[PDB]
């Protein structure tokens, strides 16, 4: 575990992370996809061997010795608000199990279901709170990656406000 487990946020490409493992915002079929999933495919393509996994689950595949945890958030275009919320909470609980199993001291994580799976809604607070519910009991250093300047400020404020 990390000596003083922390949350941090960075505004940059998660493909350039400085952590011991990465969470992919995957699709259920293990396809290259778009956004975070596409950048992960370009950086760790070997990790997409047998990566297909259902909504609300996480599956780790090693790229050399570097773990890629494929976490499948719901597409809120397809799910009701209620069922989507349950599956989004579940995907993050499976991330916490994988991070613990791997024994890593740090993990890079995107906000699941906030991009093209958001069903056109702002889900920063919803996705972040489910991330916290899952990861709070882990002792890894968590580094959240985002691309938008106003999302970086809002994530940073939510972190510091618990400290
Ligand atoms: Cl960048
Ligand atoms: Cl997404
Ligand atoms: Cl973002």
């Amino acid at each position: 575990g990390a000596m003083a487990p922390s949350y941090r946020v960075k505004r940059m490409d998660i493909a350039k992370n400085d952590e011991e493992c990465v969470v992919n915002a995957a699709n259920p079929r293990g396809l290259p996809g778009d956004g975070v999933c596409k950048a992960v495919y370009k950086k760790w393509p070997e990790s997409f061997k047998n990566s297909a996994t259902p909504v609300g689950t996480a599956k780790t595949v090693m790229c050399g010795t570097y773990p890629v945890i494929h976490a499948v958030g719901p597409n809120f275009s397809n799910y009701t608000e209620s069922e989507g919320d349950r599956e989004l909470a579940a995907a993050y609980r499976e991330v916490a199990k994988e991070v613990t199993r791997l024994g890593v001291n740090s993990v890079a994580i995107p906000l699941l279901s906030t991009g093209v799976y958001s069903g056109g809604k702002d889900r920063l607070t919803q996705s972040l709170n489910h991330l916290f519910t899952a990861m709070d009991s882990t002792d890894a250093d968590v580094v959240i990656y985002c691309r938008d300047k106003e999302w970086e400020k809002k994530i940073s404020e939510a972190i510091q406000m618990r400290t």
